[PDB]
């Protein structure tokens, strides 16, 4: 399989990445120089997950030690939800920037369609635990985005985790000047997307599928949720073709056209997901993994449900 898909802002982005949310910042700088070690050229980062100084060591060590060029990396943040404000945007940027000792991204997306009020905290609350927003809008953020691009800090803007609706209204902007390059959204055989996947690809926006895995560490899992690594069907598919249930669940979202993101701070997961480039899905294999959608979302948040742009 060729190994980066072209964008819309006419660069290539490898379609394998490291995600990092979660990884413990003791074990990250650990993680990404084994990834870049075996392969990865692209590692998915934001400010939120806190660990993006850490990131920034390993990325910095690989570059010193020339086992790869700044140019072959394909480097990602997001915009937090309390920096959408428009004095706030490029210092958001421009710290990412520093922690991870990098001189640009190539791609940089506003992680929520939702701002909350500025300050400390990431999800400041009301008494009653309700986000607090920011009366902000998604239009004014975007403007924001493409301000960093005009200003040389990031080669691409993108969206993240946001609906049709969303995606539509910014393709709409009076005045737009660069599109999205990419909407990064959850996806994987319980949460198949396809129709906002259809929607965002018709446009030449290059979906990226988080959560690929389920992400069986996410702090709020509960007993009773479906598991996507142990799915006796999904295992069936792995073993036909050799593979582990992991490999399957990243080279079926690589069929789609999108790229993915598997999180993995275990150096023996990290160089299995990459071994994924020498075996095909059949479109049998893929209508049937299609087939498992139960609309079931990982990533959701009862304290933001009720803000305005809330996507879900
Ligand atoms: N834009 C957004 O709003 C958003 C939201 C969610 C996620 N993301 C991005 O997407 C990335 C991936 O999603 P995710 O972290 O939610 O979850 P994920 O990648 O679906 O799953 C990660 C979990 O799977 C385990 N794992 C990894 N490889 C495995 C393998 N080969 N066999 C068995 N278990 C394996 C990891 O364990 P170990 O690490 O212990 O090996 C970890 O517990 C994130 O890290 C983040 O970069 C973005
Ligand atoms: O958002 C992510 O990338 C992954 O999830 C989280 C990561 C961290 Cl470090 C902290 C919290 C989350 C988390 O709770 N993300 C979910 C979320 C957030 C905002 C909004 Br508007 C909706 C929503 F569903
Ligand atoms: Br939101």
């Amino acid at each position: 399989m060729a190994s980066r898909i072209l964008l819309n802002n006419g660069a290539k982005m490898p379609i394998l990445g490291l995600g990092t949310w979660k990884s413990p910042p003791g074990q990250v700088t650990e993680a990404v120089k084994v990834a870049i070690d075996v392969g990865y050229r692209h590692i998915d980062c934001a400010h939120v997950y806190q660990n993006e100084n850490e990131v920034g060591v390993a990325i910095q060590e690989k570059l010193r030690e020339q086992v790869v060029k700044r140019e072959e990396l394909f480097i990602v943040s997001k915009l937090w939800c309390t920096y959408h404000e428009k004095g706030l945007v490029k210092g958001a940027c421009q710290k990412t920037l520093s922690d991870l000792k990098l001189d640009y991204l190539d791609l940089y997306l506003i992680h929520w369609p939702s701002g909350f009020k500025p300050g400390k905290e990431f999800f400041p609350l009301d008494e009653s635990g309700n986000v607090v927003p920011s009366d902000t809008n998604i239009l004014d953020t975007w403007a924001a985005m493409e301000e960093l691009v005009d200003e040389g800090l990031v080669k691409a803007i993108g969206i993240s985790n946001f609906n049709h609706l969303q995606v539509e209204m910014i393709l709409n902007k009076p005045g737009l000047k660069y599109k999205p390059a990419v909407n990064q959204i959850e996806c994987h055989p319980y949460l198949t997307q396809e129709k906002l996947i259809q929607y965002c690809q018709s446009k030449g926006i290059v979906v990226t599928a988080y959560s690929p895995l389920g992400s069986p560490d996410r702090p709020w899992a509960k007993p009773e949720d479906p598991s996507l690594l142990e799915d006796p069907r999904i295992k069936a598919i792995a073993a036909k073709h050799n593979k582990t249930t992991a490999q399957v669940l990243i080279r079926f979202p690589m069929q789609r056209n999108l790229v993915v993101i598997p999180k993995s701070v275990t150096p023996e997961r990290i160089a299995e997901n990459f071994k994924v480039f020498d075996f095909e899905l059949s479109s049998q294999d893929m209508t049937t993994l299609l087939s498992y959608n139960r609309n079931w979302r990982v990533c959701a948040l009862l304290s933001c449900t009720s803000h305005k742009d809330y996507p879900f």
